[PDB]
């Protein structure tokens, strides 16, 4: 007894319940009419969509192991079934629970911070070097979290001018923008029929075999000098890993399966925290009014020149607030990443088989009108109490939660604190349009919410 839903068309099935410029809202549509968990057939394939924060919840926290799955991504087809973001393998869960260990043991340490705190220098720097007139912050801003990402994985530091640096991020940023388009959301669910045709699939897939191609010849490098006594960074903890076990029949690590490793954690580990931190800015410009008491408050309490550090948090309940509006505001994984069932298993009182699709929307939990009154509109108090400390959330949910939960999460969240205090510590944000006249409404919607294209100025505070 599958959950309730639209009646499908032999082959396209449901496709004209779809709007495929924006899933997320054909996907609240639908719940309107079939209520929190729901049927959808996307060409053959199957998928149940779980809309609200109890079903969203449920199937996330109480069938944790059920739906632990990852559903096929065809854009990504270079990484299926290896590392960690695209596999639905047996090779999933020590990956994972290793890369995060691994992940912690590099920072709560304060080598996480210190990390952080220390390109925010380079950041700032950079920022000074536009000295006040019109630039695109997107291959700016980006360099902060790719170089702190990179740091950890390949003990490799870049200049914000440096051509291969640009060019992997100039990558990053075309997939995570091509993946949200109509055409990109056609193709993973009719990957057979059109996966030969032209089009924009073809460059995400050139795309990702170029990154990959750039980390595997980090990887092997990585092999050729290689210390089993003293690791250099993850790309080292992983090599060390893999041959330990050289003796074993089963292999968990391959060269092919660490670069894929590496590569999930490169790109992840730089899109979302640099497209955040865009957003957040064109926001930030949008509210003058919430900036400037941002300004007063990281005046007050860290004052003009000493470098943010996590330690501010508790002291900054404003700053804290908009960090967590930013992320609820712009739901950037608006339908999470595709889950699966493991098993047949009984959801309420449907049955959800065995490789059905499971989409634990986030949207519908970020943007509940209940837990966040006015939802759509852009406010830090949906993150303060009346007596203006910051209040807690359980449907702050960007990241996820359950088996599959964000492997960076730790990380994302404590370079959106610091980044954004040292931006706002030394610099005004300079619109080059009317605050009024700001669009903050994404570009695209589909794997992520894109914004728009837009140049500022900063302006020197010290
Ligand atoms: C603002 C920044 C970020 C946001 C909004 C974000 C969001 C997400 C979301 C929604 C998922 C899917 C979870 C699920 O399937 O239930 C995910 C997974 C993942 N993230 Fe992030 N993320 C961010 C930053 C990072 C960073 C910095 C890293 C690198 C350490 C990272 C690495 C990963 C990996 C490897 C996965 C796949 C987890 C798995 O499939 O087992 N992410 N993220
Ligand atoms: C793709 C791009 C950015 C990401 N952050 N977390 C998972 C992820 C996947």
């Amino acid at each position: 007894k599958l959950p309730p839903g639209p009646f499908p068309l032999p082959i396209i099935g449901n496709l004209f319940q779809l709007e495929l410029k924006n899933i997320p809202k054909s996907f609240t549509r639908l719940a309107q009419r079939f209520g929190p968990v729901f049927t959808l057939y996307v060409g053959s394939q199957r998928m149940v969509v779980m809309h609200g924060y109890k079903a969203v919840k449920e199937a996330l926290l109480d069938y944790k192991d059920e739906f632990s799955g990852r559903g096929d991504l065809p854009a990504f087809h270079a990484h299926r079934d290896r590392g960690i973001i695209f596999n639905n393998g047996p090779t999933w869960k020590d990956i994972r629970r290793f890369s995060l260990t691994t992940l912690r043991n590099y920072g709560g340490k304060q080598g996480n911070e210190s990390r952080i705190q220390r390109e925010a220098h380079f950041l700032l720097e950079a920022l000074r070097k536009t000295q006040g007139q019109p630039f695109d912050p997107t291959f700016l801003i980006g360099c902060a979290p790719c170089n702190v990402i990179a740091d950890i994985l390949f003990r490799k530091h870049f200049d914000y001018n440096d051509e291969k640096f640009l060019r992997l991020m100039y990558l990053f940023n075309e997939n995570f923008h091509l993946l949200s388009t109509p055409w990109l959301q056609l193709y993973n669910n009719f990957p057979s029929f059109l996966h030969y045709l032209p089009g924009s699939h073809r460059k995400v897939i050139k795309n990702v075999a170029e990154v990959k191609e750039y980390v595997s010849e980090r990887v092997k490098e990585h092999h050729q000098s290689l210390d089993p006594n003293c690791p250099r960074d993850l790309t080292d903890c992983l090599l060390v890993e893999m041959e330990k076990e050289k003796h074993s029949a089963e292999r968990l690590y391959t060269m092919d399966g660490i670069t894929v490793t590496v590569a999930d954690l490169f790109f992840a580990g730089t899109e979302t925290t640099s497209t955040t931190l865009r957003y957040g800015l064109l926001i930030l410009m949008k509210y003058p009014e919430i900036e400037e008491k941002l300004h007063e408050e990281i005046d007050r309490v860290i004052g003009p020149s000493r470098i943010p550090a996590i330690k501010d948090r508790q002291e900054m309940p404003y700053m804290d607030a908009v960090v967590h509006e930013i992320q609820r505001f712009i739901t950037l994984v608006p339908s999470n990443l595709p889950h699966e069932a493991t098993r047949d298993t009984i959801f309420r009182g449907y049955l959800i088989p065995k490789g059905t699709v499971v989409v634990p929307t986030l949207d519908s939990v970020l943007y509940d009108n209940q837990e966040f009154p006015d939802p759509e509109k852009f406010k830090p108090e949906h993150f303060l109490n009346e007596n203006g400390k910051f209040k807690y959330s359980d449907y702050f949910k960007p990241f996820s939660t359950g088996k599959r939960v964000c492997a960076g999460e730790g990380l994302a969240r404590m370079e959106l604190f610091l980044l954004l205090c040292a931006i706002l510590q030394h610099f005004n944000l300079k619109p080059l349009v009317d605050p009024k006249d700001i669009d903050l409404s994404p570009i695209h919607i589909g794997f992520g919410c894109i914004p728009p294209r837009y140049k500022l100025c900063v302006i020197p505070r010290s």
